[PDB]
């Protein structure tokens, strides 16, 4: 298991524009297109992202290219963020994947606001961090995915992903 395999499980792969868990137009492996309710705005964003007129559909290669960009961007966001970087750097490789997963789903600013969880994770208070992580809109809205990510933070193993 690695971050790509982990996020592929959590996000799925769909080649046609779909709505994510929040109702927002998305494509590929959790590539958010826009928060606009206008499908034409989503299609414009898609065409711009891919560099051709897609008419709402992409190939697997194209989806994987966006995914590479999105993972890369998530990591670089973490490294540029004064609140996230020290916590990320304090973690082992497996827990770093959990961190990337949460930032991928929620965005850098959202995760940077998880002050008490960040502190507990840097302190390596794993069970306490796991309890805190679950006291969240994130957990309540996507509990099966959040449980997997939290188990990864708690244990530093891939047990939740088989």
């Amino acid at each position: 298991m690695n971050i790509f395999e982990m996020l592929r499980i959590d996000e799925g792969l769909r080649l046609k524009i779909y709505k994510d868990t929040e109702g927002y137009y998305t494509i590929g492996i959790g590539h958010l297109l826009t928060k606009s309710p206008s499908l034409n705005a989503a299609k414009s964003e898609l065409d711009k992202a891919i560099g051709r007129n897609c008419n709402g559909v992409i190939t697997k290669d194209e989806a994987e290219k966006l995914f590479n960009q999105d993972v890369d961007a998530a990591v670089r966001g973490i490294l540029r963020n004064a609140k996230l970087k020290p916590v990320y750097d304090s973690l082992d490789a497996v827990r770093r994947c959990a961190a990337i997963n949460q930032v991928f789903q929620m965005g850098e600013t959202g995760v940077a606001g998880f002050t008490n969880s960040l502190r507990m994770l840097q302190q390596k208070r794993w069970d306490e961090a796991a309890v805190n992580l679950a006291k969240s809109r994130w957990y309540n809205q996507t509990p099966n995915r959040a449980k997997r990510v939290i188990t990864t933070f708690r244990t530093g193993t891939w047990d939740a992903y088989k």
